[PDB]
């Protein structure tokens, strides 16, 4: 009386062949690694790239791996990074090179977009927030720049869907992940025509983006048994908010990783000019429910700087950043000049002076500078997103590998005066495999799942602490 659901996620630093087992009858679920990848971008020429091949390899390794140590596999489910495309002509023949997000192609060609079909045009026809890389950039630079490829081009399908594709032979465009491209209409859930015309691209080239849930098609196993793919919310931040333990209408979640997320849940989405000057986007997740968020920096600060120190202790720091007061060094995490300098120490310290603070020259102060600015941008944009619904939040959900940093977690209940739940960890891998789950008819929806991942995954709850030093900060700044 179970169920073996294979979950790939994917990353840009990693990929990953996931098993769930899921116990109908004890309403249990456990995950289990089969394979672990790297992934990176690559620069094939003044290009950077993705090697999809050699991803499409390892995908099928752990599939294999799985079918050779004679576990049955009930279905398939792949999630990736969103906005990114590859092409592929009439005959199933890629067509070009799988261009990254990364590349410095698109440069421009935002400001470009704006000013002749307009900021709030292009908003309120998609409602997806403004990003350099988003794929109408992409596209429209396809076509710019390689004028000779177009008539080539048959199809164009997002990274979750080639790979499925790859599997299967069968084509796709799972709605979550379409919406990221900025191309997707918000009241019709299809292609944009003046968007798409902008952008050079061929409607022929997708295909009505269809709700997830649907089976893509088979996989064939090393003997024959057919093993069904299906489309999970395959933008990776869709499958994590569909794994966060959520309940109500009161509550917030925060995707921490190397990015981050924080937002909530809506049966509409925010397309007024409030939301427009935010920065916010109203991203496509299962059941017609939009994610209403906000990009955030995230730990990808901590990472460059765990690396530039040589700090193999990331304990220890922790432990040592505690000796330290809070609000003392304050950076602002999504400024620009965070992206991608050459010494991200330099740029912490260079933007503390700019603000007559003093410098955080240990690798404790960096790190206090770190998370005391995190958790404070954090509770700024919880108070952004309040203000856009019209009411406060009750909680929030930490999901991902951040939500492993408990002095992190303390500090935005304390900055946030909001009550914080950490977990699960594999909100990504969880929320494949609850939309597989879904189209076995084991679960009836995601809030059934939800209450599944409650009483499977051990949540942790923070509370605020209004005698923290950074709760009295946030106080007295107020």
């Amino acid at each position: 009386t179970f169920r073996n659901c294979v979950a790939v996620d994917l990353g840009a630093s990693s990929g990953r062949v996931m098993l769930a087992r899921y116990e109908r009858e004890c309403r249990s679920l456990t995950l289990r690694e089969i394979h672990r990848f790297n992934n990176g971008l690559h620069s094939q020429n003044g290009y950077v790239t993705w090697d999809v091949d050699s991803l499409e390899s390892a995908i099928r390794l752990g599939l294999n791996k799985v079918c050779a140590a004679g576990i049955a596999i009930d279905s398939i489910g792949i999630d990736t990074w969103g906005v990114d495309f590859v092409l592929l002509d009439q005959q199933g023949q890629r067509v070009g090179l799988p261009v990254a997000y990364r590349d410095s192609r698109t440069n421009g060609l935002m400001a470009q977009a704006q000013q002749q079909l307009g900021k709030r045009d292009i908003y309120q026809r998609s409602g997806i927030q403004f990003l350099p890389f988003n794929t109408l950039y992409q596209l429209r630079a396809l076509t710019e720049q390689q004028p000779e490829l177009i008539p080539h081009i048959a199809h164009a399908l997002l990274m979750p869907d080639y790979f499925s594709y790859r599997l299967t032979g069968k084509m796709n465009w799972e709605y979550t992940n379409a919406t990221t491209t900025q191309l997707v209409n918000i009241n019709s859930d299809d292609w944009d025509e003046s968007l798409l015309a902008w952008s050079g691209a061929n409607k022929a080239w997708f295909g009505r983006p269809t709700h997830p849930g649907n089976v893509i098609g088979h996989w064939i196993c090393p003997q024959g048994n057919e093993i069904p793919v299906v489309a999970v919310a395959s933008h990776d931040t869709a499958s994590a908010v569909i794994a966060s333990p959520l309940n109500g209408s009161r509550a917030a979640y925060l995707s921490s990783g190397t990015w981050s997320l924080m937002g909530f849940e809506s049966q509409t989405p925010f397309t007024n000019d409030t939301a427009l000057a935010a920065n916010i986007t109203n991203e496509g997740g299962a059941e017609g429910r939009y994610r209403v968020l906000k990009n955030i920096m995230g730990l990808w600060l901590l990472q460059r700087v765990l690396q530039e120190r040589q700090i193999n202790d990331l304990p220890a720091l922790i432990a040592a950043t505690q000796a330290l007061p809070a609000c003392r060094f304050i950076i602002n995490p999504n400024d620009d000049r965070f992206i991608n300098p050459d010494e991200m120490c330099s740029e912490i310290q260079a933007a503390c002076r700019e603000m007559a603070q003093p410098i955080p020259e240990s690798d404790a102060e960096l790190a206090r500078c770190i998370f005391d600015s995190l958790a404070l941008l954090y509770a700024d944009v919880l108070h952004e997103l309040a203000q856009l619904r019209g009411e406060d939040f009750s909680q929030l959900h930490i999901v991902g590998g951040g939500c492993q940093n408990t002095l992190l977690n303390q500090l935005c209940a304390d900055a946030c005066g909001i009550r914080v739940i950490a977990g699960p960890v594999e909100a990504s891998t969880l929320g494949n495999i609850g939309i597989q789950l879904m189209t076995l008819d084991e679960l009836n929806n995601v809030d059934d799942f939800r209450q599944v991942v409650s009483t499977t995954a051990n949540l942790t709850t923070f509370t605020p602490n209004p005698d923290s030093e950074i709760a009295h900060y946030v106080a007295l700044i107020h």
